[PDB]
């Protein structure tokens, strides 16, 4: 990388420390910027979900597996459940969104449980796999709560066939009361919904497809037990990704693991980590991993850095990793804490080819946690809440009482930190549209086509803490 | 510039960075500085006021021309009212202020909005074009809310003929219960009025006037369609100023519109921007620019650094561009966050030959925004709430709503900033003052008689961020 | 110690200007990682409590010699008590805690204050020493004030003869509604209680004894008057460690005093301080003390720093006070302000063989100070509430009034800081527990066995303030 | 001044910026540090009270003086009033302080008021000059508004003749229900008052007198008019120091007056500024003034700095000011924003011969200011409440109307800052012992007997913005 | 309110609001000592002796006293407490001006 001439701080840097200055450009809007990655992910987007429970959802993947994304599934998850999983992101359609379906007879409170699960904020009532009508906000407000479905139905949605130019569905929207678009087979059968909004970010965005046309998914594996059965397994599953991922990457279990995933040569891509270390990077990618993954205690504040004194500022770590790997081939992952698209852009202008997000999706209507409201009925969702019972479903491992109280002694109660719905961008597609509109920004201030040209022509410059009073 | 020896920093430097170190002085008082600006715009005072819509007002315009500085109309502005501004603004007087006028058998309630329009505090009630009276604050409480203007009116307001010594017009309101000296004409015709800070002020400033005797103004123009139609156009019109704004200034687009405009040769000087760097000030001044306007995301918590990582700290960006442009010589101007006037004299120090004041002056009487009160009754002003309709009259260029939701998806929606009236300093008048005084206590404690003297002189040093603590 | 390539700043660090980067690792768990000191102090853990009143009591030193720690007794004390305190010290079990013994016909207002003494939660009643039930909370509530103990007892403990291995002693407590084991002497005396927690931490941690196979302790001793003999009375007592403090140990007295206790060749290792510089130390160490103490005035912002200019940054005064010691063979303990377990990591790897804890203690169960609630009932402690009255019990030195308050008007009064209780780590242990993963994890970090090879294999980086934003 | 090896920063320091090192020291106690000046002004300590009206009264002069420092005179004071203060302050006695006296028949209510002028918390009744009685705290409470002092007056007040051992006067005082000790004449006429601290404080410090055996006073004098007029005025009302102040001392005007005073050669040291500069300093001294004033904006978020961007780091610009004026034979002095006894002692060891304390001074009883109560009986005097008027007192000059509004709408009206009364050190004594507590300390850390030595062994290190996290 | 020596300060505190005289005499041997009055337990340690603040400054007078007479003891002792004791100098009880 780049920096201005006399900027050679004495210290790593964090997001904090450093900024982009403008440079000679020629792009013209910034639709003329292209996102897609060469890291072999196959992703259309820098956008990697993180592999925690309370985010890795089933619409998580397939909203961003079809938004040109990747998500990692959780690692204590079953193999009957992630096969079915991925066999039902694999089973949707490139282009309409999968709806909430109501049989008949059910009951209105779970109707109503199911509106907030996703963003389109509609849910359809199906019989006989044809749709009857769409159930939206305020229908459940004043009803018997012991309502059966079919009576509040409103049959008043626009349907069409499936294949219809997007252009034509968002006209015939123009003058809806509901901006709900049913898709519908030739044969008259249910099959998803669009939205103006959904229209134009399907012709905007690609999604990221297989050598089958399906959607992408992506896994995580343990470092404990037999790693190169799970492997197989979830190869034979159907991922497409395999993350072994833990507190510390840069030791010798993890490097017989990657060893031992890479002896079975599934010729998929590997992601392991976390390394801040330009020796941890080289040795990972020794071992047989094609991408490192980066960014331990990036915070100075954190849990991490608050239980010891271990950690490193994340801009630097990010961009020695992705100097020594880029030599060697490799490619690295900014697994840090991103709250703002200036965390991602700053990444991705380090060398990172890709960038992961973690609780910032968990206040979402797409990811798997319920939604519930505070006293003045604000939107939110229990980070961590019940991760901690997926950990110790698996943490256990048969041991007997005496062994996993002297683990848990020691190991720290993750607290459950509330997240806040934003009401403007509930849906994940609209902080999808965020982050993608600060990266275009990013490449268009800068001058750049493509992410390796950003990273090519970036040049950067250092600011004091001054600034910040 | 010259800075202190050692003080060789490795990082850019903000506002809080620099500090200026008294030199020897031989300047009596304040009033033995010269402000006058030798960049050709002809204004005495380096204060230039932003063309935002939430500020760019006709009071602004005639305020500021008056007390000698300049205001550069809104870009969304159609021809014919910048033409009626325009014709407003050269029809006022040199000396007196423009009163509010409120004709017979108004409502009371227009009387009360109109009142606080203006930093006078009484509106002249004018018949025949013979003033009646002068209403006052506290005459509309308890009074009906249906009067007819002519039933509170306070008929005892001293009156003289126009072209009065202020000295004793001063005189005449030493004993006066109401601040307000009525100017009028020989023929007994209302003219104007006068105040004691306003002839005080009067008998210390210096209008900008052009070749005919007129106050000045400015106007902006956008960087798409036709712009060498909107420059004629507003050539046609009378503006004294032309300013190309935008984002970016030194892309491809702004080139050709510079070009463009340099081809009418209008004589008229022009302003580009916005660039932080040297390269960007050489191209706009090389493309046909005789003013370089700087500053592009100077806070380092502003929310073009938040979307993006772009930006670079004020100072080391003015200082280059000012360095860059003296050789060509060209001049730039300082475009960034002022809210103090340490800013703009710092700003005029690095050598900016003007410093532009935007939001601060939004939190004003003479402002267009209508004045409102808290629960507590704090005075306030809703910033940029009425300039998102204004960039959407014409973002919609005819545009179809599809296209019109495409670019306003990615776009970000600007927040409605509340600002607080200060009481002591509600008229622009008053802030007027304290910059100006700020700026010739800066000259006074460095010991220069004008601007370019004190850009001459001025010695620098660095401070550390713990003395922020 | 190593840094970084390039990280060579032009200041004192503190714990927040550090950071440790992760090097590669074979250590499989935490529990593979020796925490043994080889300062000579004997203890298996780098803990050691502060000689201030309000920390350092007999329950302290009790459970913290039981968990392998130590804890000095403060100088103020008389000697017949520091005798006690050693005797029943060394009459304790190493595996079994001391529980609250109520004896019959005493008022439950007495057991009720004795409850919150330890953190077990339940105090045992005993009569002719055989247990007769155990008070647990909530007992108390509502029953009458002027209760006989032998009213509420609850006779359903768990009873087991001493010596039974805790695996089994866990195993009975996985279904009983009370987490007390009763552990009996085999003629059925009580002899002691255990607990599932505490039965996993005696089979984790390792106590510190002397020859003998007693508990460990240590005490302190003034500057001032015959220090030999206070040296002599304390090594007559059975005391196993010698710390003679002071604000300034760098001084012409603690030179003399040190030369007086090393003059009588007790065998005992001595502790003195404190000094944050290489000549203090290595005068400290040819004077004739063995372990070196380091830290004066370490916060930026502390009482030291804020009466006098004087102190220095703990990390740069830690680790230059280590590597002159250790050339000399001698030690250095941390005394500073500790907070987080971060901080003993970071003491712990720039060389320190021991790390100090202060107040942070103060805000226990088991502490001397009594447990008082606030208006939400926040339970907490007066820290330095009654330290004030034992420094002036021998501050007086029967001088006259008029000395006193001629010593006392330049002396500054020291606050009451309240320290509030953690509810999930009220007792000591719990803070051990923290405090000790946290170094655990730090060696696995580094890739560490013990704390000689932590010291010699890490690697540290410097990071700015930007961070902290 | 020495500093740590590589610490050079690359900014100007402050005093968060700086931390004193412990040297080796042999200094016993606090008691064997001598903190007499060298800079000629004949204090015995480096405290010197700031020329504003809200702090240089009457009792602060004489308290200062027979504390062994020094106060200068507001400059807007008459030149009887500052005649008559002088005579009072050099007709007071060494030893024993002024009491409050009340006269018969007087109304309570100003004894009330008068009660709370001194620290000494009694007012004695005075009759044919012998005491009658003396009126304390709650002597007022519930009785008449109208009472004629006669009516609650206690009289059992120890009395004892003038030149009585202080050590007996303490002696006395130990059962004694009130902590007054009358001292009169050897003829029974009253003489003043004595107490245990006070008494304490006149055998531990030295009050500062001129070659008569009469306390030293100050005072200021303005850079308008005829500056030798009022310097001869002044010399001949027996001011021992004159101070010639103002915004920026390093002007040509100021260079003119300290001519003009130096040409009449009145024999007494001149003290004049502000300036923080090397060439400021060597100009001031050369023109003729043998003390110089350093301070201009030292705040970085001061009403000056925020005004403007001129000024400078305190510690910084006084070691330089140090450093250009000891070669040249000058001292200079701190008039910097002092609120802690850290910055008297930094501004000390880098060089300055006398530290200057503004308004941390007003929140006293002897301040001339009277005490209020907030509505939690809060006591608080109003700084800067009455300093407006006495500036425009003299500011007007006896020009028009005109003028005195144009001078003043550039000027900045300074707030009334509310300063909260320190219960436990309402007096200035309190103060004084603080703060020479804090210099004696400073002393000792460093190992130094006096100011010189300190300046000469002083070794200072740099820390970041990090610890104030 | 007698307390007897050795006890706890707490005990002390308890036992002194539990009567409206305000002061707790501490008996040794039937002979009174000191009395502990109001703000005698604020900032002293909690674990006090009970013969650590003692405040040996209580009029005493034989009982069978004239109360008008043992009111004009009282009228500037700086504790409205009056020890009444035995003619062989036991204690026997208090009393006060408006007892």
């Amino acid at each position: 990388v780049r920096f201005l001439d006399g900027h050679t701080p004495a210290y790593d840097l964090t997001y904090n420390d450093v900024f982009v200055v403008p440079g000679r450009s020629d792009v013209a809007s910034r639709f003329d910027v292209d996102l897609s990655t060469v890291d072999g992910s196959g992703t259309t987007i820098p956008v990697v979900v993180a592999n925690m429970t309370a985010v890795a959802g089933r619409r998580m993947a397939e909203t961003v597996a079809r938004r040109g994304g990747i998500v990692v599934l959780p690692q204590d998850l079953p193999i009957t459940a992630v096969s079915e999983t991925v066999d039902f992101v694999k089973s949707r359609d490139l282009v309409v969104d999968t709806p909430v379906t109501l049989s008949p007879e059910d009951s209105v409170s779970d109707a109503n449980a199911l509106l907030h699960k996703r963003a389109h904020g509609a849910a359809v009532v199906v019989f006989e796999g044809r749709p009857i009508g769409l159930v939206t906000e305020a229908n459940c407000a004043g009803v018997d709560r012991f309502a059966r479905v079919r009576d509040i139905a409103l049959s008043d949605f626009v349907t069409a066939p499936v294949g219809t130019d997007p252009r034509e569905v968002f006209d015939l929207l123009e003058h809806a009361p509901i901006d709900v678009a049913v898709m519908t087979a030739p044969d008259g059968t249910l099959a998803g919904v669009l939205t103006r909004t959904g229209a134009i970010r399907a012709g905007i965005y690609t999604p990221a497809v297989d050598a089958k046309g399906r959607l992408r998914i992506a896994a995580a594996v343990g470092i404990n037990g037999d790693v190169g059965a799970k492997a197989q397994a979830l190869a034979e599953a159907g991922a497409d990704l395999l993350v072994i991922d833990t507190a510390h990457g840069h030791q010798a279990k993890m490097l017989d693991a990657i060893k031992a995933v890479a002896s079975l040569d599934l010729g998929l891509p590997l992601v392991a980590g976390n390394v801040v270390s330009a020796e941890g990077t080289r040795d990972l990618i020794e071992a047989g991993a094609s991408i490192v993954k980066v960014g331990v205690g990036p915070g100075a504040m954190c849990t991490t850095r608050m239980m010891t004194g271990v950690g490193r500022p994340q801009f630097s770590a990010v961009v020695e990793c992705a100097a020594a790997a880029r030599q060697l081939g490799g490619h690295v992952w900014a697994d840090g804490g991103v709250r703002h698209p200036r965390d991602v852009a700053l990444a991705l202008a380090a060398g990172a080819s890709n960038v992961m997000i973690g609780s910032w999706f968990a206040g979402t209507y797409e990811s798997p946690g319920d939604l519930l409201f505070d006293r003045d009925d604000r939107p939110y969702k229990e980070s961590y809440g019940m991760a901690s019972k997926r950990a110790v479903a698996a943490r256990t491992a048969g041991d007997s009482s005496f062994d996993r109280a002297r683990k848990g002694l020691f190991e720290e109660g993750i607290s459950t930190s509330r997240m806040s719905l934003d009401p403007a961008r509930g849906g994940v597609e609209d902080l999808l549209d965020h982050i993608t509109s600060g990266v275009r920004s990013t490449c268009t201030y800068v001058g750049a086509a493509n992410l390796p040209e950003l990273h090519e022509k970036v040049v950067l410059g250092v600011q004091s803490a001054a600034g910040f009073a």
